[PDB]
């Protein structure tokens, strides 16, 4: 829990959601002062629930490529204080951005692989996981956020049997059986690959979820976005393997990308 005291916040607002509105302000670390993102709970049980779930969740992740939290002040309002990632989601910079090269673009997803691996490694689940929730801190250093819809698997099980349902993010055993694991976290990653070689367009544009379920179990997948390398296409396809058994795990899926972004 933070002082309201050692926070300021700016009078602009950066963004807004469902859950209220965003600012940018300072912390007073016992020295230095550093600069912060706020989520501002508007005026709701859920809402309050998310906010405490996230933070739930962060406090025990520590790891450069995950949003690091600072904490919870509360003031005239509830407040979860981040670490600013300065330059904001990774898709509308990237649809703001399209010079941005190729080999800048799989330094980005490597990125999010190492902090997928070890959140895979700590044993939670994303279920999130979309270039939205990738922040960057520069050009060259992506962090992943937005954990409310995040659960820390149980000792014994190695998924989570399930809202907010973005289904074009979702592996098929999410769709049909409700089971969200590491395993489909990669599937999700294999559509933010897409969606970051597609400078931030949105996955599967003018469908609906039901048509994306239809087009998947079909067997086809979304195409080769324009002047992406194959071997990174052919990473979003291992990523899309339907059977989960045999889809990829976060360890291969951070080799993968790391032997071709260093060679
Ligand atoms: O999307 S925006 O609001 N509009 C422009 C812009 C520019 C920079 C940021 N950076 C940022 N860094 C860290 C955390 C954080 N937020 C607010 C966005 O969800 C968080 C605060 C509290 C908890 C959080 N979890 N995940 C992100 C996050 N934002 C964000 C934005």
């Amino acid at each position: 829990y933070l002082d309201r005291k050692l926070l300021t916040l700016e009078d602009k607002e950066l963004g807004s959601g469902n859950f209220g509105t965003v600012k940018k302000g300072y912390y007073q670390m016992k020295k230095v002062v550093k600069t912060v993102a706020v989520k501002i709970l508007k005026n709701d049980p859920a809402l309050k629930d998310e906010l405490l779930a996230e933070a739930n969740v962060m406090q025990q992740l520590d790891n450069p490529y995950i949003v690091r939290m600072i904490g919870i002040c509360e003031a005239e309002s509830w407040m979860l204080v981040m670490e600013m990632a300065e330059l904001g989601p990774l898709n509308k910079y990237l649809q703001q951005n399209r010079h941005v090269k190729d080999k800048n673009i799989i330094e980005l997803v490597h990125q999010v692989s190492m902090g997928m691996k070890y959140l895979e490694e700590s044993n939670f689940v994303h279920r999130d996981l979309a270039a939205r929730n990738v922040l960057l801190v520069t050009q060259h250093y992506a962090k992943i956020s937005d954990f409310g819809l995040s659960k820390a698997l149980r000792a014994d099980e190695n998924y989570y049997k399930a809202g907010k349902w973005p289904v074009k993010w979702y592996a098929p055993e999410c769709i049909n059986y409700y089971k969200f694991s590491s395993k489909s976290d990669v599937w999700s990653f294999g559509v933010l690959m897409w969606e970051a070689f597609s400078y931030g367009q949105k996955p599967y544009r003018g469908m609906k979820g039901s048509e994306v379920t239809a087009m998947l179990e079909k067997g086809e997948r979304m195409g080769c976005p324009a002047g992406c390398p194959r071997e990174m296409y052919d990473l979003m396809n291992l990523c899309w393997t339907y059977d989960v058994e045999n889809r990829p795990g976060f360890a291969a899926v951070e080799l993968r990308l790391r032997n071709y972004y260093y060679d």
